[PDB]
């Protein structure tokens, strides 16, 4: 395989369904990244039979425990926790020269830790004034170069790895526009959406996905960063979103919160506790095919691990199954009646 | 499948291996039974694939929660916790009538939750005066009495099921042979030493053991209640033991503790940090094919749940491996060297 190439292979609207390719795997778009050195409750091979194509890992905890220097020496992530397709990490979400965390640090961390695909260190809160948000803006773009300098400097990093820059700019249409400029002018092999998904709410979040995702480059991927919520979901595609992470799923799965097509359910409601129907009618995964509602609501009210086992094991493959449906209904040009159809039922 | 038939295929000694067979199916003799409704961190197919034949329920905690006649209703434990092997259960370890629970409300809860193998409802401390204990056993073996009548007058019960008495006693042998005769007296399919490993020391245990197992009908299986340490199973085995349950290797791994053919390591040490070997050199389970101490090292100290599934995953194949070893060893004729060489390297 390559490095990394990106085909869209069919579009709908904004919406487009395609490949990335990398020297550890294929990636099908739109994606679903599980959020790890673990995805918490789930062995790797779990991970992977629920459709998961590359899994989140992050600079930020990994470098604290158990180090990133320990990781390299044991070998990097996917040999120390056991997955061999691609890792995308995070750069660790202060001075202009980092925070005490750099951008060269970042940089050299993701890359003691083998990540394939890097993001760019960057810098705003919600709600920030124009001013705050500019100048926020601003400093990520600077980091934003020092790492994609960074990167290149490092023969094996640059051979092997992609970079990923992060557009800031708040719910600002003219700073949004200069920080997508000013990515497209450094040049990365994807462009995140950041900044969203830390209080604005839905509305707002649409609103500004609806200028922003046209201003990065079309034949790079766009990844929507902690997002989310499935509707969330289906609404970003809609605008031109290709990836996704969040820990909505995982964590979700262990407080008792299960998603189905016709709604999330708390299992530990009470009327569940002589439920015989899986978690959701549809589901094909294991959990689904398996064991009951009365069961996972018992081990769950019981505080038993293996509820939180079977919560994340079910909500993962949901997700999964929800990026599949979305992949194939573009691929035939019929996702905005999915995602009508889903919302109707969902809600 | 019979209701109920054991065979010995070999002995040394005192030493026995062979099978139960039951409508559920085969258990290899010695046993040891992992506890539950579930083991503690592992789906029942994780539980199988290390080689587990029978699991054990709790009579107590499942009657408190979820509650037997919900579990009835739910089409029984097995189908409620998805094991379709056999399943033993304890009886619920104060008045002449039972504990405020009596005989026939046990048997029947053992009935409710389907258990295939039924423990009679018994009452002793350590350390118990002469006196106590006969006013224990005696008691004991009165209701072991009521016990065998009640499970019979439950036709599917009783055609379906197994029941095992329990001999009591304390440390005394004229009242372990009492216990042993009335016991035999009433007739059950199997026969468990009860009142030990509950803090007399091995020592004492062993010695106890060797008076009391001979009193109990050689042709049916020996069942030592809450035993144990792996150096504990094997001498126990030396002295005429057939089924064990204990929950040191769930609790245990939980808790950090990895049995291995040289003794226990407790993976938390640093020393693990950077340890690329599996827990244990020689062990064919699947954690030791694919995971390093040194990442178990870090899940644990990071309080991950896949930590806790691994090192389960581990320990209780450890012990299945421990007791397919001692199986062999007594077919070929060289379990009492086994156990010398055994012991040996794991102290
Ligand atoms: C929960 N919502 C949310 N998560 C964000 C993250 C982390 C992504 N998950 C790990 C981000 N990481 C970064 N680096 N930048 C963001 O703007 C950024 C923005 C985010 N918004
Ligand atoms: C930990 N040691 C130990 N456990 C015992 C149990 C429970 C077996 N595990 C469930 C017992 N259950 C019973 N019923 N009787 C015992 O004497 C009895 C004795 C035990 N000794
Ligand atoms: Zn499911
Ligand atoms: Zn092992």
């Amino acid at each position: 395989r390559p490095r990394f190439s990106f085909s869209i292979a069919a579009r709908e609207g904004k919406a487009r369904t395609g490949t990335i390719e990398m020297k550890r795997g294929v990636i099908r778009t739109p994606a679903f990244m599980p959020v790890g050195a673990t995805v918490k409750a789930l062995k790797p091979e779990t991970v992977r039979a629920t459709g998961a194509d590359i899994i989140l890992g992050n600079t930020y905890h990994l470098m604290l425990r158990p180090g990133a220097e320990r990781i390299a020496k044991l070998g990097g992530l996917h040999s120390f926790m056991g997955w061999d397709r691609p890792i995308l990490t995070d750069s660790g979400y202060q001075s202009e020269e980092g925070v005490t965390l750099s951008p060269e640090r970042s940089i050299e961390i993701q890359h003691l830790l083998g990540s394939d695909i890097v993001m760019a260190f960057d810098e705003t809160p919600y709600p920030a004034t124009p001013s705050r948000a500019a100048s926020s803006m601003e400093r990520s773009m600077r980091w934003a170069k020092r790492s994609r300098d960074a990167f290149d400097s490092r023969k094996e990093q640059a051979e092997n790895a992609a970079l990923f820059g992060i557009q800031q700019g708040s719910v600002f249409e003219n700073l949004r526009q200069q920080s997508a400029d000013a990515l497209a002018e450094i040049g990365f092999d994807g462009y995140a959406v950041g900044g969203l998904a830390v209080g604005e709410g839905q509305d707002e979040m649409f609103r500004v996905l609806d200028f922003s995702v046209p201003m990065l480059p079309d034949d790079k991927p766009h990844y929507l960063m902690g997002v989310g919520k499935p509707d969330d979901i289906v609404g970003a595609v809609e605008r031109g979103i290709d990836m996704f992470d969040c820990v909505l799923p995982t964590r979700s799965g262990r407080n008792g919160q299960a998603f189905t097509w016709d709604g999330p359910i708390n299992i530990r409601n009470a009327r569940f506790s002589e439920d015989l129907k899986p978690l959701d009618s549809e589901c094909h995964c294991a959990v689904c095919q398996k064991w009951s509602r009365a069961y996972i609501h018992h081990l769950i009210r019981a505080g038993e691990i293996l509820g939180a086992m079977l919560m994340t094991e079910h909500n993962i493959a949901f997700y999964q199954q929800l990026m599949q449906k979305i992949r194939d209904s573009i691929s035939e040009g019929r996702f905005s009646q999915f995602a009508q159809d889903f919302r109707a039922r969902y809600f």
